[PDB]
């Protein structure tokens, strides 16, 4: 019912801020709710660090909004 939270990262996920950005909307885009549902990204924020300009993994909040 309320909010969600989703995030993604791997040893080889690494890609720059903008890219996760995009990324991480549509992982919350593409996925849905039990009775198949959508769902927007409320939140969106890098997780750990990786090359000068990259970032290993990201986290993000979901809403059904």
């Amino acid at each position: 019912e309320a909010c969600q939270f989703s995030h993604v990262n791997s040893r080889d996920q690494c890609n720059d801020y903008q890219h996760w950005k995009d990324e991480a909307g549509k992982q919350c885009k593409t996925k849905k709710s039990k009775g198949n549902k959508d769902m927007i990204v409320r939140s969106f924020a890098v997780l750990e660090p990786c090359a000068l300009d990259m970032f290993t993994g990201v986290e993000f909040v979901c809403c059904p909004n």
